[PDB]
């Protein structure tokens, strides 16, 4: 099997996508965030404390007719942004893009943190990231790919993600048509649950390129690309006025700027992120001031190819019995 769907930035800065996902009989389509640095599939829900609903669809089990309670489980999350959420579980059939996994454990919220609420746009998160992550207790669950592998053409995934324009994940399968060149693939650690590899280097605009050795994690539920602070303050440096401000948690730049490109390494390959999307935009409306989409990751503890770096490739996630990372130009 195969499945197919499009992926669409959240609002004008992509600050994140968004793909439709059905749940339940008869459906009912939730717009999740693709998460590949995370192992949950959880929603909105007719159990969502009800002053933390504020716009966004739900997920209503009783009316879903292969809903089954997942007795005594529950769950409970915290994203590297802060952000959390928790609840109770049901297994029901959940289809993405015409691929259907029956028995999928999906994460019913009873508590989400203020972030969640405040976004109308999200219903959920869909984890795409090693089954070793979920959190649900006390039987671990298996992420929607994981449940889905077995049945498709080809044990992989493909996240294609628009700048400023919608995109797609595909699984079982790649498309041949949606890249150019060839498709370099890198070795993956799985030994912390994420998509780990390592990039050979980078460029800052058209500057030579420094070969040093980047581990980090492909993760679409981050927004931006966080490297170490060394690469970061060459970055900057190229433009005229950016600065590291305390006060705003981050580079900024003066918006009248043209910013450089940033070319990071795959293997002998080289992934180019043209300076426009790098751009964030102003960092309150009407301010000159604009947030840089390259930041630092000290003290995060890993450096994130967030969606930045990955919107600028085609991305294969590969999960054969050692999983592999692919990237091709597009």
């Amino acid at each position: 099997s195969t499945g197919s769907a499009t992926t669409t930035p959240i609002d004008s800065l992509d600050d994140a996508y968004i793909t439709p996902v059905q749940i339940g009989t008869p459906a009912q389509t939730l717009n999740l965030d693709f998460d590949t640095g995370s192992s949950d599939l959880w929603v909105f829900s007719s159990e969502t404390t009800a002053s933390e609903v504020d716009g966004q669809t739900i997920y209503t089990p009783s009316k879903s007719t292969t809903a089954k309670l997942l007795s005594g489980a529950t769950w409970s999350i915290s994203y590297g942004d802060g952000s959390s959420s928790s609840g109770d579980v049901y297994t029901d059939t959940v289809s993405v893009g015409g691929l259907t996994v029956t028995g999928q454990a999906v994460e019913s919220a009873k508590k989400v943190s203020s972030s969640f609420t405040e976004d109308s746009t999200i219903d959920g998160l869909l984890g795409l990231a090693f089954s070793t992550l979920n959190t649900v207790s006390p039987t671990q669950q298996k992420t929607f790919f994981d449940n889905a592998k077995a049945s498709l053409d080809s044990p992989v995934f493909t996240a294609d993600l628009g700048y400023h324009a919608p995109g797609t994940y595909n699984f079982g399968f790649i498309d041949t048509t949606a890249y150019t060149g060839s498709i370099t693939y890198t070795a993956v650690s799985t030994k912390q649950g994420f998509w780990e590899w390592t990039s050979t280097g980078y460029a800052v605009g058209s500057g030579t390129f420094k070969s040093t050795s980047i581990d980090g994690i492909a993760d679409t539920g981050t927004t931006l690309l966080y490297l170490p602070a060394t690469v970061v303050s060459a970055y900057w440096a190229q433009v005229s006025g950016a600065k590291s401000s305390s006060s705003v948690g981050g580079y900024v730049f003066p918006c009248s700027a043209t910013l450089p490109s940033f070319t990071f390494g795959v293997g002998s390959a080289r992934i180019v992120i043209p300076g426009d999307y790098i751009d964030f935009g102003p960092i309150s409306t009407g301010s000159s001031s604009c947030f840089g989409g390259i930041q630092s990751s000290a003290g995060i503890g890993i450096n994130i190819f967030g969606d930045v770096a990955l919107k600028a490739a085609f991305v294969v996630f590969n999960g054969a019995t050692t999983p592999t990372l692919g990237f091709a130009s597009k």
